[PDB]
């Protein structure tokens, strides 16, 4: 139903895009990208059935906007398979690669998160497979399977250190004058 | 008892200890509850989440944190004043950020399990809660549900970081990203 209504906006938004139907499709790679936690011990086989009973799956050709900055946004997206250029309006710059992702990768999950506008425009630079998880259905894994959701929330939570890390040692020392 | 990690850092002498967090339980509520879209913390679940935690005053320059030291355990700050400070490969030492009461620092470490990417220096007396990874372990074994909410406001911090250092560094970057 939330999964009928999730196709009705990316058959809708997305024109481009074509639905592959249930995660369970991509079983192994969700397992992997999700296996890659560390300190709070793996999922298993089980639990990675059952979430990906919460995620549908869509095709998108090359030159795909998956995302796009300053749009609202209350979803995250799987990589599965392709290429991602991760892209800004940066003042007194222009539009700039900030990020280049390819399969294994987590994006969107920012506004999933905290419901603030889209920090940057993703464009499937090779075709791309993904999986969709909504904050409705995050929502109803944390109050069904708590100890679940953990493991996904530290997996989102080591996405962003490791993003904050890898970023900031790129960017800061291209950065000019005082920073505060 | 106090979290190893911080009992043996060389600092640790100049700390003054407070005791429970129970004690600056307002100053914890106002922290956590700066969670959104999922659902707050109730005060029984502050109430118990504080009994994790200890809490300590620093002296002004305390360095709080250290960048390269192992860091098990994040920092509520309940007072004062703190930079982050950075030695950029190519241009040195800088502040890169400052933050002060309700700021959350050190979470990164605690998360990930890699040496502490900044330095964090008290410029003002600065007074702070400890939640270390192992009680954070318990905290999710024990009670999975208030586990969520916990992981959700520290989702939300960096999320809230990662937006609001991009607004103000990349318009001072020169030159390509990657
Ligand atoms: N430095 C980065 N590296 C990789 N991905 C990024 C980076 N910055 C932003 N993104 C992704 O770009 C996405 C745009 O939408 P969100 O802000 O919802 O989530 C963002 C992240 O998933
Ligand atoms: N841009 C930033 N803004 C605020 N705090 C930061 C920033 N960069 C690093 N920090 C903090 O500095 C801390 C140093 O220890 P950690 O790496 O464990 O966690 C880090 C963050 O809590």
């Amino acid at each position: 139903h939330h999964h009928h209504h999730e196709n009705l906006y990316f058959q809708g938004m997305y024109p481009d895009l074509v639905h592959l139907g249930g995660a369970d499709k991509y079983f192994e790679e969700i397992l992997e990208i999700v296996n890659k936690i560390k300190l709070f011990g793996d999922f298993s086989n089980e639990e990675v059935r059952y979430l990906c009973s919460y995620m549908q799956c869509y095709a998108a050709p090359r030159d795909c906007q998956l995302l796009t900055e300053g749009d609202p946004g209350d979803y995250l997206l799987l990589i599965l398979t392709g290429e991602v250029n991760v892209i800004k309006d940066i003042p007194n710059k222009g539009i700039q690669t900030i990020a280049k992702v390819g399969a294994g990768a987590i994006i969107g999950e920012m506004s999933m998160i905290d419901g603030m506008p889209r920090s940057a425009s993703c464009v499937a630079s090779l075709p791309t497979d993904f999986a969709v998880l909504s904050r409705d259905a995050l929502y109803q894994l944390l109050a069904n399977m708590p100890k679940l959701g953990n493991k996904v929330l530290i997996r989102l939570l080591q996405l962003l250190t490791a993003r904050f890390r890898e970023s900031y040692d790129r960017i800061l020392p291209k950065t000019l004058g005082e920073l505060i």
